[PDB]
C-alpha cells in the first residue's frame, strides 16, 4: 500500500496538528501518521499551560508584559545557550499562536488566571480549560476533522526516503505488520516529540538519568524522529540537556498535575515531618532539594481549603484515583492521621504545620520566604502525596533554522525535511521553563505546515 | 631559631586573628605567623560583608530575620552539599561572632546599612565601615596588639610537625632564608585561606578554570594549608568547587567593589549597548551572562546621581585610579563620550537608555525587570568600567567536625590540629552565599582558638 500527500507530518501532538492545519489551509493535502492508537502524543497529557507576553489574559488580569522580557527570561533559563533567533521567533508569534488556538481551533483558556512558571519575572502562561491538554488536542482532533485532515494512527514511521538529489521525498512506515509508503511531494515535517521514555538514549546522552528514574511522559516518546533523521545526515545538538520534574509518582513516573496545589498554599514535607524548601523555588531546585531528603522523596499536603481555591483535585480526578490505589496518596480527616499513614513523626509534623499556620496569619514564611503566602493547614481534610523527580523533556534534537528546516552536519537545508517541537534542539538551551513547550511545539508546528506547503 | 607557644596559628586573616585573640583571652600563649609581609590575606581586601541573621541593625532597620531561615539559604544556596551541621554551628553563632566583633574587636558596622547577597532572602549582611575589610584587619591588629598577641610576618609555614603518637606538635616555617621550629604545646591552627591564587591547583581540580581567568585574591592564597595537612594524612573534600566574581579587572583580576553601584542602580551594558542580564541577578547567572556576551566582558554604567547615594567611587579610590591607569575605567560627561571611550554604538548606547529612563520613572523594568528599581542616567558625569569573571573563592578544603577538628581519611581527629576559614571545606557546598565566608571566618577562628587552648 501507498499514500500520496503533498505534506506527510509524523505525529499528533501539538507540533503536527499545527502542521497538519496550516498546510490544508494553504490548499495542499496532508496527512499525520501517527504511531499509537490513540492521538496527541505528550501534547495530550501535559498540563499545557503556555506562555504568551502580551496576552489577551493578562489584559484582563491588569499584568503588564513584553516580549524582550520574556525573550530575556527564556535565554537566560536555558544557561544562554539556547539560539537568540529561535526563542526570539518564537516569543515573536507566540501571541499570534494562543489567538490561532482560541480563534481557529476553539480552543478554550481561562480568561482570568495564569501561571507563573520558575524563571519568568510576570504570570504569563495562559491556562487551557482542564488544566491538561485534552482541551487542546480534543479541539484539533475536531478542527482535523472539518478541514479534512487524516490521522493514520497504529503507522509508525520508520525510514526517511531520500532520492538521488538529497532531497526527502517520503517517509516508510509500519501498520499492521507490513511497511506503507507515503510519498510526500512537497515536504515532510517530523513532529515525533521527545525522547523521555527511551531508557537507552537517555543512558547514552546523561548516564545520571538511568533507570533510577521514572518518565512523565507516553511509551511512544522515544527519539525515533532523531534517530531518523540521523540516518540522512541531519544535525542534532544538546542531546544531553534533559530536565526532570520534582513532583511525580514514584511508582508510575507519571507527572503529578494534581500537587499543583503548590503554586495555592500546599507545603512540601519530608519523611521527618519538616519542610525543607520554599515551595515555589525553581523548578530544578525544588528536585535537588527532595533528592536531599530521607529516601529521595518528598510529600505534598494541603487541605480543603487550598482546594477550594485551586481545584486541582477536582480537575485530576484520574490521578487521584490512581496514586490512592497505588499507595501514594491518602485523603485523611487529621493532621494526625497523615502522619500515621505515611509513618512521619506526628510531633514534628504538628510543630512544622503550627508555624505553617502563624506564617500565612502574617504573610511572612520565617522558615524558607514562600513568595506568595501560606495558607492555614490546621482544619481537614487533607490530601497527603508522595513525590520524587522523574524525567520529563529532552531540550536537544535536530538542528533545524527559525524556518524549521532541517540542516545537515555542515549546515546546509535537506530541501524536503523540516521539524518542529520537543524533537528539535535549538530552543530551550541547557534547561526549558515551564509553559515554554507549548509555546515552541504551536508556533513552529505552524511554520512547519506553512514552510512545507510551499 | 626555635619558639615555644600553646597555640600557633598559621595565618592573619579573619580566622586566624580570630583564634589568637581567644586563645590569649583563654590566658594562653599564642603567635600567628605570617608567609606575606603584611598582615590580613584575603579578609585585608574583603568587602567585609558579613551575614547574620538577627542582628541589631537589621532591628535598627525593621528587618525580620531569622536562624531558620538563614540556614535554608546557604544550604539550598549550596545545592544541598554542605554539611548541615557546619551551617548550623556557623548561624547560631553568627550574632555572637558579629557582636564580639564590634565589642571586643571593636570593629565598626554602619548602624543602618546591610547589603543582600544572592540567595539570601533578607538583607543580612552588615557593612563595616568604609565597605572593605581594612576596618576589621586594622582594629584586630590594633586588638592583638593590646592583649600581646604577636604576628611572626614574612614567615611560611612549610611542614607540620607530628610526633609518634600522631598528635601534631608543632610548624616549620622559614624566615630569612633559614628553618625556625615552632613547638606548639596544645595546638595548631591551619587559617590559610584558600587557592584562589594556585594556577596548578585550580587547574588540578577544577580545569576550566585556567590561565583564562585571574584570581581576586592576594598572591599568598596558594592552598599551602591544604598540602601541608594532607602530608600528615588530614581529609580534603569538595575541592573541585571554586567560584568566581562576575565584575573584576580584565587586567589584574582584582574585585571591582566600585562597581557595588550595582545595588543602587548602575547598568550593566555589553560591547553592542544594550543590557543583557538583571543587575541584581544570582552572582553565577551575572558571570555567565557576561560570558556569553561578546568578548566575554561586560561595561557598568552609572552616573553622579546614584554615586551620591552609593558612594562606591569615594569609598574605593584606588580601585578607580588602579582601573583609569589600566584603561578598564572612564569618568566621562555624557553618554555620548561613554560610548566613544569604548568603542560601544552610540545610538544602540542611547536607545537603552532611554528605556532605562523611562523604567527607573515607572518602577517597572519592561526588558529585565530589575528587582529594586532602576534610577534615571539622563544626566551624567558617568563611570563606565569594563569588567570580567575572576576565580574568587575555594569553597572546597580540610576535613574538620564542628569544633575545628581536623580529621583523617578514616574520619578520625588528629590530635593537636584544627583549621577555620576558607580553608576548609564543608560549610559552603558547591556554591558560597556572599556574606557568608565571612560568617564562616569568624564563628570558626573563634572555635579553633577555644579548642585549640583548652
Ligand atoms: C505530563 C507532562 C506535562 C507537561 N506540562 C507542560 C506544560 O504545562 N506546559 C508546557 O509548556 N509543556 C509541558 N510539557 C511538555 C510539553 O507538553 C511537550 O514538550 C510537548 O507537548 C511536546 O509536543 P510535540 O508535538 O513535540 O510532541 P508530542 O506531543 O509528544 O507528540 C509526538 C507524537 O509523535 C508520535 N511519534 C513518535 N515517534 C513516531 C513515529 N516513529 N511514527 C509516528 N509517530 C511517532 C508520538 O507517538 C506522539 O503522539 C509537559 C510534558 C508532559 C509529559
Ligand atoms: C577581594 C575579595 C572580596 C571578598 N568579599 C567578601 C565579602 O564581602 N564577604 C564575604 O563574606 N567574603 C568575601 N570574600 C571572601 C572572604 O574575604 C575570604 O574567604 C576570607 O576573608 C578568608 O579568610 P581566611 O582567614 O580563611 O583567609 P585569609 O584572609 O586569606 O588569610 C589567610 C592568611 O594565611 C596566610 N598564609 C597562607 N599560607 C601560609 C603559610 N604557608 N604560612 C603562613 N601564612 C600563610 C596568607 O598569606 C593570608 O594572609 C572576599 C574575597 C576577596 C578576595
Ligand atoms: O513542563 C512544564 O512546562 C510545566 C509542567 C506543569 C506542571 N503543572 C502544569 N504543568
Ligand atoms: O564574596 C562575597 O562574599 C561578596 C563579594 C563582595 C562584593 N562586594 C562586596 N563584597
Ligand atoms: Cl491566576
Ligand atoms: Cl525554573
Ligand atoms: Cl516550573
Ligand atoms: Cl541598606
Ligand atoms: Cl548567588
Ligand atoms: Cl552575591
Ligand atoms: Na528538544
Ligand atoms: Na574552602
Amino acid at each position: 500500500m501507498e499514500y500520496t500527500y503533498d505534506v506527510v507530518i509524523i505525529g499528533s501532538g501539538g507540533a503536527g496538528f499545527s502542521a497538519g492545519l496550516e498546510a490544508i489551509a494553504a490548499g495542499r493535502s496532508a496527512v499525520i501518521i501517527e504511531k499509537m492508537p490513540i492521538i496527541g502524543g505528550n501534547s495530550l497529557i501535559s498540563g499545557a499551560e503556555m506562555n504568551v507576553a502580551g496576552s489577551w489574559v493578562q489584559k484582563n488580569m491588569g499584568i503588564t508584559d513584553s516580549k524582550e522580557l520574556f525573550i530575556s527570561d527564556t535565554l537566560k533559563g536555558g544557561d544562554f545557550k539556547g539560539d537568540p533567533e529561535m526563542v526570539k521567533t518564537m516569543v515573536d508569534n507566540a501571541v499570534g499562536a494562543a489567538e490561532w488556538l482560541r480563534d481557529y481551533v476553539k480552543v478554550e483558556f481561562y480568561p482570568d488566571q495564569l501561571f507563573q512558571f520558575g524563571g519568568h519575572s510576570v504570570k504569563r502562561a495562559l491556562i487551557p480549560k482542564g488544566h491538561t491538554g485534552a482541551e487542546v488536542i480534543s479541539k484539533f482532533s475536531i478542527k482535523a476533522d472539518e478541514v479534512g485532515l487524516p490521522i493514520h494512527t497504529n503507522t509508525k514511521a520508520e525510514k526517511l526516503i531520500q532520492d538521488q538529489t538529497g532531497r526527502i521525498v517520503g517517509v516508510e512506515a509500519a501498520h499492521n505488520g507490513k511497511t506503507i509508503t507515503y510519498h510526500a511531494k512537497r515536504g515532510v515535517v517530523i513532529a515525533t516529540g521527545g525522547f523521555s521514555s527511551n531508557m537507552e538514549m537517555r543512558k547514552k546522552y546523561n548516564p545520571e538519568l538511568d533507570e533510577r528514574y521514572g518518565s512523565t511522559g507516553h511509551a511512544g516518546g522515544t527519539g525515533d524522529g532523531i534517530v531518523m533523521a540521523e540516518k540522512i545526515h541531519a544535525a542534532a545538538k544538546n542531546m544531553g540537556y534533559i530536565q526532570s520534574y520534582p513532583i511525580c509518582s514514584p511508582t508510575s513516573g507519571a507527572i503529578a498535575l494534581i500537587a499543583d496545589s503548590r503554586f495555592f498554599g500546599a507545603v512540601l514535607i519530608n519523611q521527618k515531618g519538616e519542610r525543607f524548601v520554599e515551595e515555589l523555588e525553581r523548578r530544578d531546585v525544588i528536585s535537588h532539594a527532595i533528592l536531599a531528603q530521607p529516601g529521595r522523596y518528598t510529600y505534598v499536603l494541603w487541605n480543603q481549603d487550598i482546594e477550594n481555591v485551586a481545584h486541582t483535585v477536582e480537575m485530576h480526578q484520574g490521578e487521584l484515583k490512581e496514586f490512592t490505589k497505588d499507595g501514594l496518596m491518602y485523603k485523611v480527616d487529621t493532621l494526625e492521621e497523615a502522619a500515621k499513614v505515611f509513618n512521619i513523626p506526628e510531633d514534628k509534623l504538628l510543630s512544622t504545620i503550627k508555624d505553617v499556620n502563624h506564617y500565612a496569619a502574617t504573610g511572612k514564611d520565617e522558615a524558607f520566604n514562600h513568595r506568595s503566602g501560606l495558607v492555614d493547614l490546621s482544619k481537614g481534610p487533607y490530601w497527603i502525596l508522595k513525590a520524587t523527580p522523574s524525567v520529563h523533556h529532552t531540550m536537544g534534537g535536530l538542528v533545524v533554522d527559525t524556518r524549521t528546516r532541517v540542516l545537515d552536519e555542515q549546515g546546509k537545508v535537506i530541501p524536503g525535511l523540516f521539524a518542529a517541537g520537543e524533537v528539535t534542539g535549538l530552543t530551550h538551551g541547557t534547561n526549558r521553563l515551564g509553559g515554554n513547550a507549548y509555546t515552541d511545539i504551536i508556533v513552529y508546528g505552524r511554520i512547519a505546515g506553512q514552510e512545507a506547503a510551499k
